[PDB]
DNA sequence: GCACGTACGCAGTTCGCG
DNA sequence: CGCGAACTGCG
């Protein structure tokens, strides 16, 4: 398969290198006929001798236009008259890009911002990770000495651990008397120990947890501080850190290196996101963890280092094994993308829809549509279209509830109605879909952009929600789950790539269609439903609804909830369709987006509850839950009562444990830029300014003290919370968390 | 040479001023 | 001393 792709420069032209394992056995080839090019805009075609002229100067290399070619390329659909300029090296674009564009004949540049090495792969059609050749993988940890105040990267490594199939291994330099742990004295010696495992194994895959961040990168600040040639690359070449935004990521050429880390925030969502958290959600097992208190006393007093490689080592452990399983994953969404592994797994849903169209535009010789400049960003920001429709649901409760839901409702609308930019208002067809309210209409005699390529995601979800019915191991039914909610999510991406702003394909106009169709066809389905087969509609939102026939049984209400379901699919065109996504027996409606139902089995689904929310503390979760039970299940109002009177009679009295009183919240943007400062904003603020890095996507995890005043002025993260020493807020956990919570449930 | 991180709608908490 | 803005996370 193709591995990755990069380029370096021979004598000043660039040479394309091609990393690959074809038939087990690495090899590099290299491509020095692909030249660097983007196309141009003329007015006039007598201009293109005056565009030939601009130069540009490049660190004392004076950038000049290599060659011209006039090409016939399509905008939309529709054939546009364009001019292709060719250069040198790569380098050259970013130089003379802009003095193109102002020259009072040139109306306009386009793909001027692509890569090198991508611009190759999507031009010769080479697709990444496709190809029968199994890859060697190989996951490493590290375990790091910390000390508050100083600089990160400035302590020494511990132990440096890895794992693999064949086992699980830990190197320190402090003698340990484990079978795992391999002792060798020097620091020095255990990066280069590290260095020969590597090497001697050479795996193809290096798997980390957040290592983009600080293992990797940890260990690549000890490399220019002890100056090491850590060649861990495959031609010779040393690990770099490479800069994407505010993070930052590090590449093996010749490897891979996959950082779990980006990856599991994109396919679970849990409260927090640590090692020990990942494992228990997805192999379902717990994990101990010792933290860096330990591992500093430690390596101090010399007692219980054993136990701290055990950590190291179940590190490493954890890591293969959750990469074993969601590295295939990932290949598949290289494969779809048509990208390398390494850019795939860091980067967004929304990277992902673009390098995809552009892979498929250049298929179709499609010119590309260019990002927005930071005006137009803004202005795509601030308009917006109406979402969908929900219906305040029907208080008290309610028994023998359906839920009516649509497979796949936008998605479908798009392919259904051809909502695609190019089809948007297109002049000069035969049959057109008008948008509800919207209005917009779009062509419908050839299929559209966007339309033509989400057909197939939409038949592999189907083909992953079946495997799941067929699937008996309870670890591959919530894999196969993970599978088809990334396919939802990546397919639901492409009606929400037309919202983004920053998209190339921006169409809102695509987006306010895909709404009002869905908001017109839902609400037609309940008026059908309640005016012609009698049901009555508790609840709505969006792709589906909650109905029921007042008084009938529950064998009446099935029954005529399939006998619905013909005939509105009959009535529904192309793929809109409506499935039966369960049967409850009784259900409780509190307000918009929350919800609750039972099934046959006893088993209590919600929605929107403060029980599946991390900035809920436990112990609200553990007594919702139990009023939910005491209700749904046993019907018991007094029962629930004396559940939360129970619960608040612990927590005065302080018995209740700290773990179950911690609330996590994410830090969405840049501590600089928040207008308000809350608790886990202000908890925040205050381990930056103790050295810790908080970054866009980092949780905080706090606990409220006992005091009077602002509860951010109040609040103490977890980890430096002792029992001997502070007391948490009980009044607090029992006004603010546990009763509303649960008061909801007035009746 | 880029990634500037898919959309809207909404319940609900924290804070701050009156 | 209720309300509005800022904020998060859910569906
Ligand atoms: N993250 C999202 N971003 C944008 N649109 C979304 C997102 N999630 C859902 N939508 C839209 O929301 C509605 C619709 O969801 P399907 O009908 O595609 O998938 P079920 O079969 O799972 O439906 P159920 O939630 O179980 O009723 C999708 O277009
Ligand atoms: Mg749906």
């Amino acid at each position: 398969m193709i591995l990755d792709t990069d380029y370096i420069t021979e004598d000043g032209k660039p040479v394309i290198r091609i990393f690959k394992k074809e038939n087990g056995e690495f090899k590099i080839e290299y491509d020095r006929t692909f030249e660097p090019y983007f196309y141009a805009l003329l007015k006039d075609d007598s201009a293109i001798e005056e565009v030939k002229k601009i130069t540009a100067e490049r660190h004392g290399t004076v950038v000049t236009v290599k060659r011209v070619e006039k090409v016939q390329k399509k905008f939309l659909g529709r054939p546009v008259e364009v001019w292709k300029l060719y250069f040198t090296h790569p380098q050259d674009v970013p130089a003379i890009r802009d003095r193109i564009r102002a020259h009072p004949a040139v109306v306009d540049i386009y793909e001027y911002d692509i890569p090198f090495a991508k611009r190759y792969l999507i031009d010769k059609g080479l697709i990444p990770m496709e190809g029968d050749e199994e890859l060697t993988m190989l996951a490493f940890a590290i375990a790091t000495l910390y000390h508050e105040g100083e600089e990160f990267a400035e302590g020494p490594i511990l132990m440096i651990s890895y794992a693999d199939e064949e086992g699980a291994r830990v190197i320190t330099w402090k003698n340990v008397d484990l079978p795992y742990v391999d002792v060798v004295s020097t620091e020095r010696e255990m990066i280069k120990r590290f260095l020969r495992v590597v090497k001697e194994k050479d795996p193809d895959v290096l798997i980390t947890y957040n290592g983009d961040n600080f293992d990797f990168a940890y260990l690549k600040k000890r490399c220019e501080k002890l100056g090491i040639n850590f060649a861990l690359g495959r031609d010779g070449s040393e690990p770099k850190i490479q800069r994407m935004g505010d993070r930052f990521a590090v590449e093996v050429k010749g490897r891979i290196h996959f950082d779990l880390y980006p990856v599991i925030r994109r396919t679970i969502n849990l409260p927090t996101y640590t090692l020990e958290a990942v494992y228990e959600a997805v192999f379902g097992k717990p994990k101990e963890k010792v933290y860096a208190e330990e591992i500093a006393q430690a390596w101090e007093t010399g007692e219980g280092l054993e136990r701290v490689a055990r950590y190291s080592m179940e590190d490493a452990k954890v890591t293969y094994e959750l990469g074993k399983e969601f590295l295939p994953m990932e290949a598949q969404l290289s494969r779809l993308v048509g990208q390398p592994l390494w850019d795939v797994s860091r980067s967004s849903t929304g990277n992902l829809v673009e390098w995809y169209l552009l892979r498929k535009a250049y298929e179709r010789n499609e010119l590309a549509p260019n990002k927005p400049d930071e005006r137009e960003y803004e202005r795509r920001l601030r308009e917006s279209y109406a979402g969908g429709y929900v219906k305040e649901p029907e208080k008290g409760l309610w028994e023998n509830i359906v839920y009516l839901d649509f497979r796949s409702l936008y998605p479908s609308i798009i392919i259904t109605h051809n909502v695609s930019p190019d089809t948007l208002n297109r002049e000069g067809c035969k049959e057109y879909d008008v948008a509800p309210q919207v209005g917009h209409r779009f062509c419908k005699d050839f299929p559209g952009f966007i339309p033509s390529l989400l057909g197939d995601l939409l038949e592999e979800r189907q083909k992953i929600k079946r495997k799941m019915k067929a699937t008996v191991d309870p670890l591959e039914k919530k894999l196969l789950d993970y599978r088809q909610r990334r396919i939802k999510i990546l397919a639901s991406s492409y009606y929400g790539y037309y919202g983004y702003a920053r998209a190339r394909w921006y169409c809102k106009e695509c987006a306010e269609s895909v709404t009002a169709w869905g908001r017109q066809y839902i609400e037609t389905t309940i008026r059908e439903i309640e005016e012609k087969f009698g049901f009555k509609v508790l609840y709505a939102d969006t792709d589906g609804f909650f109905a029921t026939i007042p008084g009938a049984d529950a064998e009446t209400v099935k029954k005529k909830a399939k006998e619905f379901l013909d005939y509105i699919n009959a009535k529904l065109p192309g793929l809109l369709e409506l499935e039966y996504e369960g049967f409850y027996k009784r259900g409780f409606f509190v307000t918009k987006k929350k919800y609750a139902v039972i099934d046959e089995e006893d088993k209590i689904t919600t929605g929107g509850l403060e029980i599946v929310r991390r900035d809920w503390s436990e112990i609200a979760k553990e007594t919702q839950a139990r009023v939910l039970e005491a209700l749904l299940k046993d019907g018991d109002v007094e029962k629930a009562v004396r559940i939360v009177k129970e619960v608040t009679e612990k927590l005065s009295k302080y018995e209740v444990p700290p773990e179950k009183l911690v609330i996590h919240e994410q830090i969405t943007r840049d501590l600089r830029d928040y207008k308000a400062t809350g608790p886990h904003v202000a908890v925040a603020k205050r381990l930056a300014a103790r050295g810790v890095k908080i970054r866009p996507g980092t949780v905080i995890s706090y606990i409220v003290l006992k005091g009077s005043g602002r509860i951010g002025d109040r609040a103490i993260p977890f980890d430096e919370f002792d029992p001997a020493k502070h007391k948490y807020d009980a009044e607090y956990y029992i006004e603010n968390q546990v009763l509303p919570a649960v008061e909801r449930i007035l009746r």
